[PDB]
């Protein structure tokens, strides 16, 4: 598969090219506007059109009765595994809850930082085969931990089919309402609201091209997590690893999407060869290797470096969603590689564990977005409010400076709101 | 001016209406794509076209020499006031720096949360009269405090004119590079990079319709703070306030933009009348009341409630950028009003103080965005990376659950990356 050699005088050009990489807009714009202006009426319309479903009969909201039945149908070990994941995710996220900060500075000004949960959030969950209960837990649990009052999930049911495990996960994660809708129409319903779906304040959850374009439109009206990009895993490993294990980790990622990218960065060419052979073999032992195969062939890559000091700047440019570090003295590289959504350390930490039961959130920054964003955390479901309180002495002390800047900015009304107070106050400060 | 009465049987309908509220897209899409595909060449083109400037002569980058001269021209008291603001903003933001969190749970799994600064950020600063040095400090200081390696500012110079105070503030706030460009073309240059402007990882700073549309396009390629909306102030006050002071606070906000909104929520109609009279009078004592007057007439409003318990849900729906609370026992309402970008407490805390020297950031969530976002903080210039490390015992303990979920999701490659390790490992755990 694609192999880049840092040796190569053309390595940089090739590497930069490797790192690089429509009218749906028009269509989405109309769908979103129509749902906004018309409501439930437009939702059903678009739902029939895209999900071949008749919500007037199935109903838009999933019932607690339908959720109860999903639990029954589920294998006991599946429900228990989901509960273990829910518990581990909750405990870990609880630790990240922000603490308020109220204090008084040297001048006596009272400054404060207070956090509150967003009142209502909507989680978008793709339907059909891409419908994962693990994703429901990852997206919903932080909201529940944060204290979000109302957590809504929208999940389309093409041809009327919903994954029962998604309903099981939803309940476990504290999801309040569930609506059988998706696409740009569901995003529009959550942002603007309809007769059946009261609006929410933020929408999280990756979707297809129609969902992404709709999220771009509504951003500002509601908060949004980020626009989904192609998923990836960067594995930095030396020869002292089991080639079969590394190949398995690369293929796990690859089976997600035909556009998923798996990358091996190593300093041992022979080992790179061993991993490739393992990928080829496993590609045959496993079934349904249609997607994985396509992903590995079209986007897989090996990057050969002389040593791992060289791998550092390259790993930072890749800014992978998931980074597995399997080299000696692995801990020593963690601080050096600043751009990575999640880092998995050692041979016994396949990234897959993080997708499910580690505790950290698997909703991570993709497509180089790790250069500027973090994976989902309770902070994404909360907001900070600044608090400020000045007494007469404080205003007397900081007011002149404020007035000076306001006037230099030509904002006379701004200067006057301070001046009007100081003019009166000053008559008590003629001794200094 | 516009007065709403919660008494009114039609209050809710009127209030909801009061709370509500193009082809630029096509144009911006082309500008952004052209700058992306063509670089510096397109930047100059668009700069001549929109700023009537010839960058081939003035140069794109502002020189340290040009920055030095800006300092000289500035009044000593203006430079000192800006330094006081810079210092107060820095001290306050420093307190908000995140702390990493590495720990070991009961099963022995090592979980970690680590924070790093974004490597490079670009700050967009409008040109001409809307060019505020205070805004430069507010946008740049948190980045400097966060440890951002490269801080770039783009500020257009229509007809070749730049506000010297913007250059003064830039230096004080740790801005590294400054380019004389703006609009969708500057946003495109920062996101995709040109021969002269190396790309950045995140762009912050409100702009006009062209900038906002460009930011919506590049979101995902680079992080963005939020799309600017109309500015506002909500003042909740009882009769025990100086009507002139309250009027001044409303007008300070109003002078910002003809679309700025100032709102008085009170439980005393006579007092509301007194404030209105003060607004009218001050509207004549102050000069350049062209914008303020337009803002107050077109968007000003008084909301009359019976008591402040009633004001709470209304204030939460307004979700104001700035909220001044001037009533008895003010501190008691702070926790009750969860949606507000910044809260100013008491009669001696005009919001204007926060714009300048309080310490908190004046880049705040507007247009009801306080329902889901926070004002700018060091966290906006940093990102969290999750760390996970499992030993053989831990994988043996959590692996089965992972495998179970993976298989229930039909992700056999995912299950195999865990199974391949457990199969080998299990041969050491036949005693339990
Ligand atoms: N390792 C995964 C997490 C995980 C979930 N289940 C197994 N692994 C990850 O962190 C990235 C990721 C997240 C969501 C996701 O969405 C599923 C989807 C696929 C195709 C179309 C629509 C929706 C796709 C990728
Ligand atoms: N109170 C102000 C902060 C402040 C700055 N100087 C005085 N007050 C606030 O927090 C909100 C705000 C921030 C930036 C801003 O941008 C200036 C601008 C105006 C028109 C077109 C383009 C740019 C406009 C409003
Ligand atoms: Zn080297
Ligand atoms: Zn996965
Ligand atoms: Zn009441
Ligand atoms: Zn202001």
């Amino acid at each position: 598969v694609t192999t880049l050699r840092q040796t190569d005088p053309d390595f940089e050009q090739k590497f930069a090219a490797f790192l690089s990489g429509e009218d749906v807009d028009r269509a989405v714009r109309e769908i979103v506007d129509r749902v906004r202006r018309e409501g439930d009426s437009a939702l059903l319309d678009y739902s029939r059109r895209f999900d071949r479903i008749d919500l007037e009969k199935t109903g838009i909201a999933v019932t607690e009765a339908e959720i109860d039945a999903a639990f029954d149908a589920a294998p006991a070990s599946t429900v228990e595994a989901l509960k273990l994941a829910r518990d581990r995710i909750e405990k870990h996220h609880a630790r990240q809850l922000p603490k308020d900060d109220r204090y008084t500075d040297a001048l006596g000004v009272e400054l404060g930082s207070r956090w509150t949960a967003i009142e209502a959030v909507g989680l978008y969950v793709p339907g059909g085969t891409a419908s994962y209960p693990s994703s429901v837990l990852m997206n919903a649990m932080p909201a529940k931990v944060a204290g979000v009052d109302r957590i809504v999930m929208v999940v389309p049911a093409p041809d009327g089919n919903l994954n029962p495990l998604v309903l099981v996960a939803a309940r476990l994660a504290g999801v309040s309402e569930i609506y059988r809708v998706g696409g740009a129409q569901a995003i529009a319903a959550l942002a603007y609201g309809t007769e059946t779906i009261r609006p929410v304040a933020k929408i999280v959850g990756p979707g297809n091209a129609y969902v992404a374009a709709a999220k771009r439109i509504v951003f500002g009206t509601v908060g949004i997590d980020m626009i989904a990009g192609p998923s990836e895993v960067l594995i930095v490993a030396d020869k002292d690893n089991n080639p079969d294990w590394i190949a398995a980790d690369l293929l796990a990622q690859a089976e997600h999407d035909t556009a998923a990218q798996s990358i091996l960065m190593t300093n041992d060419e022979a080992f790179a060869h061993a991993v490739e052979e393992a990928v080829e073999r496993q590609l045959h032992t496993l079934a349904r290797t249609e997607t994985a195969s396509a992903s590995w062939r079209d986007f897989g890559a090996v990057i050969l470096v002389k040593d791992f000091e060289d791998a550092i700047p390259l790993a930072n440019r890749i800014a992978a969603e998931h980074l597995e570090i399997a080299v000696a003295d692995a801990e020593a590289f963690v601080p050096r590689i600043r751009n990575a959504g999640s880092i998995f350390i050692g041979g016994y930490t396949p990234e897959v564990i993080g997708d499910y039961v580690g505790g950290s959130n698997h909703v991570l920054p993709t497509a180089r977005s790790a250069r500027f964003s973090s994976g989902l955390s309770v902070l994404d479901y909360m907001k900070r409010t600044s608090l400020l309180k000045l007494g007469s002495e404080q205003l007397r002390a900081l007011g002149p400076a404020a007035i000076e800047i306001a006037r230099a900015e030509g904002l006379d009304a701004h200067a006057q709101s301070v001046a009007i107070r100081l003019n009166l106050l000053e008559h008590h400060h003629h001794h200094h």
